[PDB]
């Protein structure tokens, strides 16, 4: 337990994707790259938490 987190190949998906298609077209990330449970709101809070450390 104590604090959950994703797995390297999510967050490298999300990282290397989101760089290149844009802050803000989740629809396509998911659309390519594969997730556990992620949508739309996940990946673009985890991208701004990212963002700022």
């Amino acid at each position: 337990r104590k604090r959950q987190a994703w797995l390297w190949e999510e967050d490298k998906n999300l990282r290397s994707g989101v760089r290149k298609y844009g802050e803000g077209n989740w629809s396509k990330i998911l659309l390519h790259y594969k997730f556990n449970n992620r949508t739309s709101v996940m990946l673009k809070d985890r991208w701004r938490t990212m963002k700022k450390l």
